[PDB]
């Protein structure tokens, strides 16, 4: 999304009374827009990350299960 | 961390040019603030979720031995 540095210049833009009501109606629009993008973004890694932890608990469970039945057939 | 509508609440009071400007200086302060801790939490889920991809990758390796070991064996049987 917008670094950082790029939505603290939208701030500052929008801190002046005196700013055309066109390029405050377009900076709020940026805003919304980004917010929109981060928040779907972010909302899909979380289902990434759940989905991996979820496949990494079934890997080391077997792991597990795997290291130990191969120790009872000999080891 | 807020909500799409609460945050749509923020930019729809900063639409309009006569709100006060403590009001309009505190409402940005509030986008700061919000955009500064959203974007640490999202640094923070990127890393785990990288380091739960790489211990991913990792255990898939050992289960292919684990399996293939597994199954020699029972081959040999």
């Amino acid at each position: 999304p917008l670094k950082p540095e790029e939505h603290e210049d939208i701030l500052n833009k929008l801190l002046d009374p005196e700013l055309a009501q066109s390029e405050r109606t377009e900076a709020l629009q940026q805003l919304r827009v980004n917010y929109g993008s981060f928040v779907s973004e972010y909302n899909d890694l979380t289902k990434s990350h759940e989905k991996l932890a979820a496949e990494k608990d079934d890997l080391i469970v077997s792991n597990s299960k795997l290291f130990r039945q191969i120790g009872l057939t000999e080891k």
